[PDB]
């Protein structure tokens, strides 16, 4: 409804035109499995092109419906550990209080966090308390919106510095088939995004950043049309002639099959192009 | 309606609320008789000028004549002949220019001689275009302009490419029966110059009007128009610089309508 997005969440369905359906130099074999009405078992395995690195994953994820609890937990073959709790509306006034937790062999990852999260009509306020050794912070969400006008400002004071090492604003607006958002970080760092959905399935996003002194400028357009009503397609460019391309075809009732490539325009013959593949059945 | 515009007028809706409606450093004393009569004068060049143009009318076998004396005693002769020999085959020999041109239900075909070339296609609202100048007494195209747009009418979006080497954008939009809105966007390929620019034309009551550029470069462009008399339209206007308020040399003009 009229429920305005977390800060890291406004500007999203332009982002997932950009993000979603593509799977470069990786070759995804995933299992989604739904057992009872809360247990989610979801065990994936990927390879990767470049380095050869096969990764395999396990997720187990349960949801208490009644009281609000959610738990999920996930394993990785590197050992990359990683825990999370989800209490929401346990008390009045749609709240949600998250418990993360991630913890890696040797990369220096012993990680957790207290997320707590405020929703209403027009208001929508998040806290973080990331527990990281390197240093302690804290991280402050706030989002204003009403009639579609969004203003978000987000603020992250580190402890460890006894200052704040990042202050992000951000102003959008947004309709039902057309968003426009922009975004500047720490007075230096810009960004612009404008979602547009053309017919029934034509999403056409555009995406500019840009750094202060007008550097790092990158810029790029994406689009997802659908041909089949099981069938989507999705193709991108950017200002360094990175082509995008992406088929994503779900043959049957639980299997879903991802084709996807990325092409170097700038050096067509042997431009360290990629080729990906994913399989996701569902169980 | 379905009948493309050619190269030149192509995105012009946008572009009219950026150059429509503005009288800058000038005092242009307007006169139409249904004839125009333009009297020019610069408040820095401070050189009066006027220029006059008549049209001679004849629908039922389809030829006009014009011809027009500028201030600087410089005159240009104009004859055009369309609709003869083809169905939307039109001729003009300008001044002298010779200018063939085919325009039909979903193309608009131009051959300028004085050479340029532009084909404008059009289906659906979509348009794609594409113009060349070239120069016999050099052996070499100087120009090649490229261009591709979606026309609707309430929003317009178009894209320009000069050359290979400037690419442009504009975007025009309606947000009511009185409001329009219109942005710019110009770069050069490989640099950081870049030309972003916004412009509105509102209208109050049927009579007055108002519109409001800006630039990247704090150009700040006002523009008030207002049609006080039956037959009588006076538009104002001054541009405001933003990088240079105290002493900049800002520019202000006056327009009047007869
Ligand atoms: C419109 C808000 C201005 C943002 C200034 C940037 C300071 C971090
Ligand atoms: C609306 C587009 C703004 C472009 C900023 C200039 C990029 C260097
Ligand atoms: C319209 C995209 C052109 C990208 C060129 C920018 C780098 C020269
Ligand atoms: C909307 C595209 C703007 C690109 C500007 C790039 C300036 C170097
Ligand atoms: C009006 C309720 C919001 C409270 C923010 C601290
Ligand atoms: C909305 C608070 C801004 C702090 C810089
Ligand atoms: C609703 C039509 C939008 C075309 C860009």
């Amino acid at each position: 409804m009229a429920v305005p997005p977390t800060y890291a969440d406004l500007g999203k369905s332009a982002r997932d035109v950009f993000t979603k359906g593509y799977g470069f130099g990786l070759i995804k074999l995933d299992l989604k499995t739904k057992s009872e009405n809360g247990l989610e078992f979801t065990s994936s395995g990927s390879a990767n092109t470049e380095t050869t690195k096969v990764t395999g994953s396990l997720e187990t994820k349960y949801r208490w419906t009644e009281y609000g609890l959610t738990f999920t937990e996930k394993w990785n073959t590197d050992n990359t550990l990683g825990t999370e709790i989800t209490v929401e509306d346990q008390l009045a006034r749609g709240l949600k209080l998250t418990f993360d937790s991630s913890f890696s062999p040797n990369t220096g990852k012993k990680n957790a966090k207290i997320k707590t999260g405020y929703k209403r009509e027009h208001i929508n306020l998040g806290c973080d308390m990331d527990f990281d050794i390197a240093g302690p912070s804290i991280r402050g969400a706030l989002v204003l919106g009403y009639e579609g006008w969004l203003a978000g400002y987000q603020m992250n004071f580190e402890t460890a510095k006894s200052r704040v090492t990042q202050s992000n604003f951000a102003v959008g607006y947004k309709t039902d088939e057309f968003q426009l958002h922009t975004n500047v970080n720490d007075g230096t760092e810009f960004g612009g995004s404008i979602y547009q959905k053309v017919n029934k399935k034509l999403e056409t996003a555009v995406n500019l950043a840009w750094t202060a002194g007008n550097s790092n400028t990158r810029f790029g357009i994406a689009a997802k049309y659908q041909i089949d009503p099981d069938a989507c397609f999705s193709a991108k460019v950017n200002n360094s002639s990175l082509i995008g391309l992406g088929y994503t075809q779900t043959l049957k009732p639980g299997i879903k099959l991802t084709l996807s490539a990325l092409l170097d325009g700038k050096n067509v013959n042997a431009g360290g192009h990629k080729l990906g593949l994913g399989l996701e059945f569902q169980a």
